[PDB]
């Protein structure tokens, strides 16, 4: 099915779920949830928010021996490294790249002001890994949080190795000098203020348009799970959105649910491929969110 | 420069007896619609020089009335977008009123079927240049669209929802491939308004995608209207012969309004008076 | 020490009213002048040359302009001016006149109906030299009128240009070069707030102005008279869309404007607490705000 469709680029097939974790405990325990539930969401290992004021080595030097870990099972284990402007973000790049043990799943890239420090980020971290040996460039998430990258996003989407563009809201309203009111930071708000719609739309497109996969911001809500589906769901059918982050454990399920193929489309797009291009996309995304496929 | 004064409705037909009954109503209603003799759909398989050969001797033929018919060649991917060009070019009599590109994904490809189109015509010895109508249905020509609006003699751009839809790896859901979702999901209102807002930025008509439902009157008025007042276009295609008279009927000026037009800033009054002509009105 | 010497990395961001109050005549500008006074500097008057000038007086009704902008009676120098279009050929004159006349109390110059990013360069430019020649040491600030499909389409080559404070939403201007696809009931509320043409059209002139330290201004509100009508358009464009600015045409419309943009008074009364004891650079926007809007500081 995959060496009969392929003169064009092939759309990456990942977790409906990323879920963030700062600490080696945190980490640990996402590793393991990830046994529990199956690779049905993968793991963040932040750095930017995890890293304390000058523990930056210590901390992506404990990220790199979690991710080269036994503990990391199903190798569905990526960094969140600091953003161009932190003079540690290169720092990370090679003590992750070079300790990752080449079982690095990707390298989440945050708070980009404009294409040209994206760029500068990927063309360092395919240096990194040519100089590590790492035969398959190390995919990159890009973060679009900031007026220069959402600007620059179609530029952004056109760069090499990017699988994700992740949407950050925070920071993206943060820039606004308060002419984005907090009630936007929440829902309904995020799905219909001008602006934030604006910019989710642009984001979704860019991605769609390049192959890559767009991901939304977390839900603020830790532990109902119908206001973390509906917030997933309204993501998912309004925006174009095939991907969203977790903070909090209990978040998981309801995102990997709110993303999965209905069960009657999945056994219908088995049917037609035992004889397309859509049924095959829509049959790879039942087994990446943990589904039985016929 | 003058903006193009087109009919509100523009329809498909594929075979040579759909053609042909297309034709004849256009003598029955006036040319208040188009008939696009599509290439693209209508062809079968392996017959595509056939197909040309039918549809450049229909468009040239006497049945073809008001010289309001034009041809959807192939995608500028398929190897008989050429040829098409080729027979319906040569083959029209001088008849032939545009070509519909469909299809295109990027700016490169329409700029070059446009330039084929444009050369065909010429050692044709065609005096005034065929209209071009240019579907925006892919990622890369919506991403394109203001470079694309900003290529000569394109006078449509065509919103192709169905196929803009199918290239989003299943992000965009079924329900949105009908209305109200058409009208409301967010990536179809940005791709929709983003094409309007380059196509009336460079004096080219929008036009909007067919009504899915073929014989409600009701239905397929109410997707004229929200495309017509809710995001600015001025054409919308038809499939079915009974979606005619709704689409020309949701785009034709207000009765007061071609009134005041007509006891006659100077330049919308005029387009409202030859916009009330277009859709069959009567004009004071 | 300063809260401003102290956040210098970056541009400040503009203070600048809620309002903006148009005045065509000299009895109106004069008015609006005095009522500055009466209200408090809580609305800039903008004296229209464009709308205010007739079929050839330019100059005599640049002249008034600018006499009245370097008079006693501008006593918060919260007064600018409206000049005529790029493809006018009474814009440079106006400039000269404006600039070389207000006696340096000129608050800004509003440019208009311009097609392009190359125009707005031009006119900044020519208002540049004109500013440097009449002894002027701070540049004159610029608000561009964003209302044709060239100014829209180059809205963020526009925002990068030099001495931009506002962009200016021009909803009349904008649908009026749509052909009639826009239709009237889209020029008012809710339409102009919901049409995807508009909502497109402001949400991009904000996007611009706030990615680059500008603000974004509203069109007026048709509604002259009617406070709750002029608060909900000033609410929806403020709240919706990110508009920290409106225009005014009537005076009844500014007090209902300002309040509209106001921040909540708990809200001010922590940034005046959290910069106090000094994320800052948000609170005190917030209490510059709160100044700009004739609200208490604490
Ligand atoms: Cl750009
Ligand atoms: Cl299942
Ligand atoms: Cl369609
Ligand atoms: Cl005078
Ligand atoms: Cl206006």
């Amino acid at each position: 099915n995959d060496a009969l469709f392929a003169g064009e680029k092939s759309f990456p097939v990942l977790a409906a779920c990323e879920h963030f974790a700062g600490s080696e405990k945190l980490i640990g325990k996402a590793m393991d949830l990830q046994v529990e539930y199956g690779p049905v969401f993968d793991v963040t290992c932040d750095c930017e928010d995890g890293a304390a004021a000058g523990q930056e080595r210590e901390h992506a030097e404990m990220v790199a021996r979690m991710i080269a870990s036994d503990r990391n099972v199903h190798g569905r284990a990526g960094a969140r490294i600091h953003d161009p402007s932190h003079p540690a973000w290169r720092q990370d790049v090679d003590i992750i790249v070079n300790g990752a043990g080449g079982r690095l799943a990707y390298i989440t890239v945050p708070k980009a002001t404009n294409s040209g420090q994206v760029a500068e980020v990927i063309r360092y971290i395919g240096d990194v890994a040519k100089r590590a040996g790492l035969d398959k460039p190390v995919p990159v998430h890009v973060l679009i949080e900031t007026h220069g990258a959402l600007r620059d996003v179609f530029q952004i989407a056109e760069l090499p190795n990017i699988e994700v563009l992740d949407f950050g809201l925070m920071d993206f309203v943060s820039g606004h000098h308060g002419a984005i009111p907090a009630a936007a930071m929440r829902s309904p708000g995020q799905f219909e203020h001008a602006l934030l719609v604006r910019a989710k739309a642009d984001m979704v497109a860019a991605a769609l348009a390049n192959g890559i996969v767009p991901a939304h911001n977390v839900c603020l809500n830790l532990k109902d799970a119908e206001v973390i589906a509906s917030d997933a769901c309204r993501a998912r059918n309004e925006f174009g959105f095939l991907r969203m982050w977790s903070i909090y454990p209990a978040q998981i399920q309801p995102i990997v649910n709110a993303m999965r193929p209905d069960f009657t489309e999945v056994e219908d797009a088995a049917g037609i491929l035992v004889a397309y291009r859509y049924f095959w996309e829509v049959l790879q995304k039942a087994k990446v969110t943990g589904m039985a496929v016929p």
